[PDB]
């Protein structure tokens, strides 16, 4: 559990891309290729996350985990009406949380009884809840999630608005809602924050803020390989490189790459 990449996706063109997909990549993103990047950089572990365009069919990810059960865990996407038993079954296959990827979608109501039931189940399973969502959505979600004992994990610096930036009131509210006892932030995907070299500075500011708020041990990193819709501009090496720019101090790199994700994912 020395060195952990907590955000990548595998998929193939053989996999079914759902009818309403925002996009549909036209290439192979194999476990093989992914484990190959981990090896090339001394990463001991990685976390596969279910992609938006693959809906609630978690099979590609499930198969990849099984091949490298000692190095990989997963975050699934499921209907909130999935039964406890089914969830227990995913848990048995190395799935350790579920993801609310709400880009291009409506903000669901989490208070409703059916949502509460799902969520109480996730809580029981010691699973985490991962969010990928705009600050205007996060400001809405955290308050509801405050009511459960699970870890809440926020994707890609909390997806700071490309335009409104750090001072975006929604981002400011989001920051204030963070609780050191529950929330974790991924310092991945700086390149989804805008174009270069701006987006790295945004990433750097967000990081500093996290630091001052007291959240250093709540921070984890991900390559966000294979960098969908950014393939021309971003390699694994580019991901690694920006991280070291954002997180210059190597003691902090150790916490972020090693202790923090070890503790969260219990690798």
């Amino acid at each position: 559990m020395n060195c952990i990449d907590t955000h990548a996706h595998v998929f193939s063109t053989q996999d079914h891309s759902i009818e309403t997909a925002r996009y549909a990549p036209d290439y192979e993103a194999t476990v093989q290729s992914f484990i190959s990047h981990l090896d090339e950089h001394n990463f001991t572990h990685g976390v596969l996350v279910q992609p938006s365009f693959l809906g609630t069919n978690n099979q590609a990810m499930l198969n990849a985990i099984q091949q490298y059960p000692d190095r990989l865990k997963g975050i699934a996407v499921v209907q909130h009406t999935t039964t406890f038993n089914e969830l227990v079954n995913l848990k048995a296959q190395g799935i350790v949380g579920v993801r609310l990827n709400l880009f291009g979608l409506n903000l669901p109501a989490l208070n409703t009884p059916d949502w509460q039931k799902f969520l109480r189940n996730v809580e029981s399973l010691n699973w985490q809840v991962e969010l990928h969502a705009p600050p205007k959505y996060l400001v809405q979600l955290l308050p509801q999630l405050n009511e459960y004992s699970f870890d809440v994990v926020i994707d890609h610096f909390g997806r700071v608005d490309p335009v409104k930036g750090i001072e975006d009131p929604d981002y400011q509210k989001f920051l204030s809602l963070l609780n050191v006892k529950q929330h974790w932030i991924k310092v991945s995907g700086f390149y989804r924050l805008g174009a270069t070299p701006s987006n790295i500075n945004i990433a750097q500011q967000a990081y500093n803020i996290f630091k001052e708020k007291g959240f250093l041990h709540k921070l984890i990193w991900g390559s966000d390989w294979p960098h969908t819709q950014h393939e021309s501009l971003i390699t694994y090496e580019d991901a690694i490189k920006a991280f070291k720019q954002i997180v210059f101090d190597k003691h902090e790199q150790c916490l972020i790459l090693n202790q923090n994700p070890t503790e969260l994912f219990g690798f």
